[PDB]
């Protein structure tokens, strides 16, 4: 293999297989599925195979207790909390870490069993920042890059990481280093000189431009920004096909033909802010501000990363939310708040955006965030409405959305209000500007950007 | 006035709620010491008012009544606290119930006292007026003596009810509880045989008195249920409810206040293991659940809602479509016409307390169906299993044969229910609310 | 073939090097069983041992072993989430688990398949405790030949109780497989007639059932089954002699000292188990101290807890909200290097802990329930000096031979409280009435005895 | 007065006792010199009124006090080590509140005169004093940390906090990085110009008004000769016996608060004497812990945290008579705490957030004899002046753990080596050098 891409997740779910969820295989499938080579990833259960599937994937088999102390421990409750800005509160064990350095080992040789020589190799996200030196060590041919999908944290934060020289070194053994934000390649030059004390620059990191440096003893390491997207004209055409409008229509039949339809979709996750739209939605109710009997919201939730019990308490404090909300204010065959907690198939959330009124972006801190992006794709009608988290990355591309603080609970009500009551102009101009920044920032636009910047490293 | 009533609280809120009056408004009907159900109230009357100030609300009715009482005499389902400064407060507020029910009574009156929160009204009102004919009843269970001796003021408590002289229970098994505590805790010659059913009634020795104590099983206003249930406005509305549902083939109904007593929680996770393990279908079949919001500045009040809306959240977000959830869950009270149309539409219904002194739904439950139709399942821990033998009868703590009932319940022979819906309305048209004040009150008037 | 064997989950050892083991099931029955010969079956403390015998000195043992499975949901399951907490007033609310009522009877099978090696044609056989409640009908099943007793050291609940438990029945019939069933009280006996006529059907003695006499009786087709109360006791007269010696009575003294010589010591020894009243004793201690009833500067007490039943969750909220008291009373009255509470959470040495019974002024003793409870009657035995104190709860089994204690109610704080100030402040003259009067009672009454009427009443099914 | 302090504690505290915490033990003798004015509330509700203080309803002190200030401000400032509360209720308080404390440094004030008000209960008083009196010069100190911009911004009125504080004339901070996450925040939030390079120390500002970064210190002088006292020193040695004399004592002294990391050492301490590398007959733990906003749940919660640990290590590793661990939960008076600076061996300084913290340079000045050693948390400001304590990452337990035996057992040769440069630069920068730099910049 000249190219081959490695991350923890593989586009395929064993259970008979099934789609892997995240955006990150939302993105990057359709990219590589175009692009015969190599994909290295963990089938998602302990003690399978390495045998192949025929482009080419190549199972790394996790054991019971690395699946629970790499997996669910180091990487999902220390990395994910920490790199949110702390939303839940890490914990530091020494055994997670020390299966997490083995787990990262195993995928570099996983690599390199697969790295042709002077081969191109792209590592991803938190679960591996260590590959690009082990793998490096092993194999000083290889043109390494590495893209973090998820925020890098302040410098204060970042540091309380016991083992914050380790994960520093690791990402250096790449030549380009990449963020989806600006503020993500800045907070890491800033920690390149004030842990690892090498030289770097001090100008400020441009969008898929004005690359900073780092100078590694002989080498030089590349950092940029590059913020991800979707396969946007796909998707704008699938939204077409008579069959979903069609289905589209029979969804709001399905619920006795609403005025208003909100939705929501995302991981059940603590980072989503599925707490908080449906906390405004339940004091919109308290204050008359809606119409209970007209007016109803709809949560698609993914199950993820369930044996966490960070997550648990999460879902456990959703699901009150919802009978407490039905219980006060629908009626019986009547719901307000309709909650699903499975993953609905492509087309039939498709139909989802295409029915829905008001679409609600509520995080608290994400990386990116695809559903944004999908909704807007998806409204080639121009009706809609993009309720959208300003501590998001798409917040920075999606100015004319309706943007909140998810923290100021009386900003999420009143620009959810507002929402409702946008005119049709109003509605219409915005998701036209929208969409034209969608479609014109795909995620071919996302991946010739940063696999050129790390050709010119050679 | 020659005939006194005296509870809580007055018979509408500011209709009131609870099993004691959904029962003595309709016999009233054809003077009453009450609580408003507010703080401060005026004072002005035929209802005689007591106002409570913001602190006896609190420390006799939320603490002392329904955080040290409830819990205790049902059980322990909740550990009970045992708070002095509430003890005090009780017995004040008792004594104000006594004072005006002296103001509204004649000189030998007779005055009926009702319930757990007036437990010393009887005997605060026998040394204030020994002319009076008094009579007390106790609407929920008197729990193991075991248990009834963790009460600091266990001693007070049984002294005050002996102020009377008729003690009246549900269930014989309570009678004889009582009559334990007299012999040993406070030392009077009791009677040793058992207690009958509205017979056979046991007396202990209070000095040149003779207390009468006895077993009364309440119910409902049988016929006129039935009624009201026969309209054709009612079986419309029946009918449209379930078109309201997407027409299920299956309906299962629980209907209670929000209390920890009611078992919502059990039915709730044996229809959750039930959709699990495919032994209903979670397309034609749905569950409704009715609850009445019920006394929620007490925490274990609030801490038992929190769970069952989490219960809720949880199973329709697993079986559940989008426009169709498997269990719809109201949390409001319900006008009387309304709840009547979905006791007809019920094809199940599930009343699984952990412990209850009687339960009047399983009744209007059972009066409401005169087509012969339905099911109903009941925990063997409410004094209404002891009359509704035929009815599906389940240890609520015996949960795979809790799941095992409600699958026969919905998946009955015709014949056979209309069999046993047959056999449980002729008791309940045969010992309504009218049956049992008589035999209350033939006995009461037999201690002069 | 052993003609006399003795039955419990408990063996007198727990492995960990040998230990002895937790309870005062161990501390009656032991000095006994090696006085007379005979064999004991019961489980080593661990999983997956062996099954070969042991050598106790002249004692001699039979391990059962058990899987880690086997612990988990027949000793920590069913007996410990399910019957302890429901036989104690559910102070905790019980787990009703179908899986653990299915492993709990296989091991009371292997238990039962255990001693029927053991037993010789015409045996007797004496079968001990809350754990093994379907042997006696398992054990009848097997060997028709075997004469067949139990003895359940906790309480018997009341029936409106009992009747939550789905294998009531079960339960019920498998105690009547025994020749007597036995209980501390005649309470717990006359809970278990009423079982029986209300369950099983079968025709009772309907009568008061009186104290080691007045049995009750249990008709089983042609057999019939003797019911009686017996109240256990301690080995009276030789612990009161241990407790004479210099060398206890110097580490009494000498423990005093390292106290920083307080004027009045206050003890309290269990089991940190939920049952025990701890949290009671903690709680009174400090409001008395808040309110300057008692003096901060010359009072200290004493907690002496072994860990029980660790891997139960009740069990670990119980030892963490404990612990939270000592740190919160230590931290508002102590002074640095001078405590006002003093908390071990290990087993004491026998030596070590008689010494502490010598140097108590004051005995704290308040379960909110207890089958029967020891401690109250060692402290007693201990006091051949006629000093000290006993502050009884009247939820234990003891308060109805131990009348002459300070006895309390332990949900009535403010009596308990009072309670533990005039024991503290008791004349001379008024302690040694009531020591005089409690120390006649377990010298008269103690082990010997109660298995002597037992066993008896046992060999009288002949 | 022309110069008029405005805080929300006095120096004294309702019978008037000292008030608690770090900001009242460096300018209360720094100020009982020049005389002047101060503007503070007593700590108590309802007051009557050179001291001034302010009166605060039952409801203030619930909604502006333990509300927005001690269960928003102050968990979001220091790395949202617990999850701040954002009530719009008690944001309108904060704002009412702080309008009367500028009004009664408004009597208090003359033209001209110099204002200096203290800390984050009072941010907007700033911009509200400048509008009311013009003519006065107006500074301001942060005595907490300045959050990172990522965190700040969750603050529903961050704009408003920003606008009152650029109301005065100077702003000042312990460290540039407060410093400088502050000129980020006014060029982002409320589009000003501001200075782009590094704030030195007491030097090299940022300007919007001017900002500058000045360590605050103790008095480091007075308390050297207060703990030299015979009298000290015989105290010392009599805690020492009264604890069976142990072979080392370790000490913590704090207010109790989810900051200060009494959690981190006492299950270091726990873990160590498990695995055998500490003697639990020779060595004892002494925690002098003073209560903090107790009517607030997340200090309760602690606090219940703390007595369950002190309670689990006692009863594992204590005998009777002999605990391995002694707390106190109560303030100490201060001779009695000085004399537990010079019995002990280690000093144990662990916050996993502080803004300076002076109980560390408290136990420096106090071993005059050289004796002693200070293990402490890389997250306080202390930690850029007193580089050769033994520092530790909190969150590094594992090296908590292995630096508590290395100062345990440190040559006397290794002890005083770090003790004679620690009091060099303790004795050198003290309360009085970080007045005179403040106000320099203010008088500029
Ligand atoms: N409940 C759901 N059902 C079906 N698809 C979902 C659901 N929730 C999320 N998805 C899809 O998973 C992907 C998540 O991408 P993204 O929003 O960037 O967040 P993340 O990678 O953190 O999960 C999207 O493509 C989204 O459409
Ligand atoms: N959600 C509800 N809506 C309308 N009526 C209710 C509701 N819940 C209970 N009731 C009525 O309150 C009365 C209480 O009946 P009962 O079984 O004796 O229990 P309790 O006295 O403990 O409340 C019944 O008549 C019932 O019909
Ligand atoms: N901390 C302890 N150290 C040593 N022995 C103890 C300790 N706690 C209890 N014991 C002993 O264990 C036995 C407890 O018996 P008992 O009071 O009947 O209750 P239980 O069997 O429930 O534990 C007594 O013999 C007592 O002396
Ligand atoms: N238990 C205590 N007894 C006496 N003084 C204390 C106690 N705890 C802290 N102090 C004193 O309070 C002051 C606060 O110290 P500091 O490190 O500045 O933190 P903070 O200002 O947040 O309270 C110090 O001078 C310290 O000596
Ligand atoms: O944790 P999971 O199950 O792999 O899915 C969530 C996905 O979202 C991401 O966290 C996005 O960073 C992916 O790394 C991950 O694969
Ligand atoms: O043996 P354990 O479970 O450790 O507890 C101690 C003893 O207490 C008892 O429950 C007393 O009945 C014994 O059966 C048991 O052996
Ligand atoms: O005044 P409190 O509520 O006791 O807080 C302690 C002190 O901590 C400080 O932040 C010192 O940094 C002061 O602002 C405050 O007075």
């Amino acid at each position: 293999s000249d190219f081959v891409v490695v991350a923890n997740r593989l586009p395929i779910d064993l259970e008979s297989w099934k789609r892997s969820p995240g955006g990150l295989v939302t993105a990057l499938e359709p990219l590589l599925r175009r692009r015969r080579g190599a994909w290295i990833g963990w089938p998602g259960i302990p003690d399978s195979d390495e045998d192949p599937i025929v482009l080419v994937l190549y199972p790394v088999r996790l054991s019971a207790d690395d699946v629970a102390q790499y997996y669910e421990g180091f990487s999902n409750a220390t990395l994910w909390p920490l790199y949110h800005d702390v939303i839940v509160k890490p914990i530091y064990n020494r055994q997670w870490w020390e299966r997490y350095v083995e787990v990262n080992r195993r995928f570099a040789e996983a690599t390199s069993r697969a790295a042709a020589r002077g081969a191109t190799v792209w590592v991803q996200d938190y679960q591996l920042q260590l590959v690009p030196k082990m793998l490096r060590e092993l194999r000083p041919d290889l043109t390494i890059g590495f893209f973090l999908h998820i925020p890098f944290p302040p410098v204060e934060l970042f540091m309380q990481l016991p083992w914050r020289t380790e994960i520093t070194d690791g990402l250096l053994g790449a030549d380009l280093v990449g963020f989806h934000l600006p503020g993500g390649a800045q907070n890491f030059l800033f920690l390149a000189r004030r842990l690892v004390g090498a030289n770097t620059s001090r100008a400020s990191v441009g969008v898929r431009s004005k690359f900073g440096e780092v100078q590694i003893g002989s080498r030089t390491v590349k950092v940029g920004a590059f913020p991800i997207s979707i396969d946007s004209a796909d998707l704008d055409r699938q939204a077409r096909q008579r069959s979903i409008r069609q289905r589209a229509r029979q969804i709001r039949a399905e619920l006795g033909n609403p005025r208003r339809i909100l939705l929501g979709v995302d991981r059940l996750d603590y980072t989503k802010g599925i707490d908080v739209r449906l906390q405004a939605f339940a004091e919109l109710l308290a204050e008359g501000r809606v119409n209970r009997e007209d007016t109803v919201f709809v949560q698609l939730a993914t199950p993820s990363r369930e044996r966490v019990e960070a997550y648990r308490l999460l879902r456990d404090d959703i699901e009150r939310q919802v009978g407490h909300i039905n219980g006060e204010y629908g009626e019986v065959g009547h719901p307000v708040v309709h909650y699903l907690h499975r993953p609905v198939p492509r087309e039939e959330l498709i139909a989802f955006f295409v029915a829905a009124d008001v679409m609600l972006v509520t995080p608290l801190r994400d990386g990116m965030n695809l559903v944004a992006k999908e909704y807007v794709a998806c409204r080639s009608d121009l009706g809609g409405a993009l309720v959208l988290s300003e501590f998001t990355g798409a917040a920075a591309e999606l100015g004319q959305a309706y943007l909140v603080n998810p923290h100021n609970l009386d900003h999420v009500k009143d620009t959810m209000v507002a929402a409702l009551n946008q005119t049709p102009e109003e509605g219409r101009r915005r998701m036209r500007a929208l969409r034209r920044q969608v479609l014109a920032h795909d995620v071919d636009l996302w991946a010739r950007s940063f696999l050129d910047a790390l050709a010119s490293t050679r």
